[PDB]
């Protein structure tokens, strides 16, 4: 199944923040409406913030979490969870190697902001 | 229900990462084995890290969150979720006053690391 | 937080399906729009399916939980999860006791249908 | 990602219940321990439940669930949640052709029990 993208409220500002655990430069790339918005890279292999930034999510609310590592497509496992029918996190992890542990580069998206 | 309180496996490195979104400066105070292992201060209306760092979930692997703003404690929400049966996340979210976004001071542990 | 109350697509059909573990009878309450929709009673330990049923959200599309033993409301605690920002699980837990283990009534919501 | 896969704790009692929404028959299988533990069938398009039951997650706490349509294994999106620190759900999706609803068959594993 597609994996990493998310429908968001229309209009509205969210975080989206990233963190690296690999010994592969990581590179995230966050799409909004199809269109790259961000772009986030470090390498750590002790959960550094590799990236934060505050998006808004446009006109559609489609926000899109690509990862790769030296050109190559991480491959990512995501979800969404909402917190008391309001406070919302989309959540991706990524693997660029064979150990499986999907924690190469973790993002977190979150709203709503303010 | 009681919230903010995980129960992580045993000796296990994790991220603890906290944001906020309020007018009020959020304290955020990280519990292993109900000891005080980090604490985090800031505030943003704009979802500002004001926090990130490594920690030991040690023998007990207990973890918890509290939230306060100038002393009075935030009412929490919380859930852990796992991907791919092996990426957590532990969530937090809490209110500060009387709107109810629960986003006021928002705090992410993740773990595995590395 | 308020708990066990979601707000889902309007006039959406979703699944309510409810289980018991533990001593009491439980009463379960599901409500559209304010209104009893559904209602299932049993007395488990093993997780007995004391009820399910197909709804339709209305056009509020307001759905709460509410359980209940012999006229005692119980503790609840919910949350939403979405699958490939598609498959929907609203998820309640509810304590009739004290011991929080929170599987007295287990009750969970599934959208879409069909 | 590998999905439908779950460790629960060792030699615990969980619940498995299986819903249909699809023209197809739907056959979910259940593993313990890399071998069939439970074997539920049916077809409904209105969220029918096609099976339930309560199983033991053995030695070695691995569970495992399968589902197959019309001779080929469907396409399995999963996540678990952790409610309260105490309450646990494994939820898997399926898709067996090309809508992308996910909700073929829905599987809901659920404990502790009791
Ligand atoms: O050297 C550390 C390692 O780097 C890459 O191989 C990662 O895929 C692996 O999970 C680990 O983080
Ligand atoms: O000024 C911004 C506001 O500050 C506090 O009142 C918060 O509880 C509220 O959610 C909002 O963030
Ligand atoms: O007798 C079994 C017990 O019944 C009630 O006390 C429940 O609150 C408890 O969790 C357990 O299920
Ligand atoms: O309308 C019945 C249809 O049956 C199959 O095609 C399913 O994949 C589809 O999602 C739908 O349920
Ligand atoms: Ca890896
Ligand atoms: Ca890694
Ligand atoms: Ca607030
Ligand atoms: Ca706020
Ligand atoms: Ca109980
Ligand atoms: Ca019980
Ligand atoms: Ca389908
Ligand atoms: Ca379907």
């Amino acid at each position: 199944a597609t994996q990493g993208v998310f429908t968001l409220p229309a209009n509205t500002r969210f975080g989206v923040t990233a963190f690296a655990n690999s010994s592969g430069t990581q590179t995230v790339n966050v799409l909004v409406n199809n269109e790259t918005a961000a772009t986030f890279s470090g390498q750590s292999t002790n959960n550094a913030v590799i990236g934060t930034q505050v998006l808004n999510s446009g006109s559609s609310g489609k926000v899109q979490v690509q990862v790769s590592v030296n050109g190559r497509p991480s491959d990512l496992v995501s979800a969404q969870v909402i917190l008391t029918n309001e406070l919302n996190f989309a959540l991706v992890g990524s693997e660029d190697g064979t150990d499986n542990d999907y924690n190469d580069a973790v993002v977190v998206i979150n709203w709503p902001l303010g």
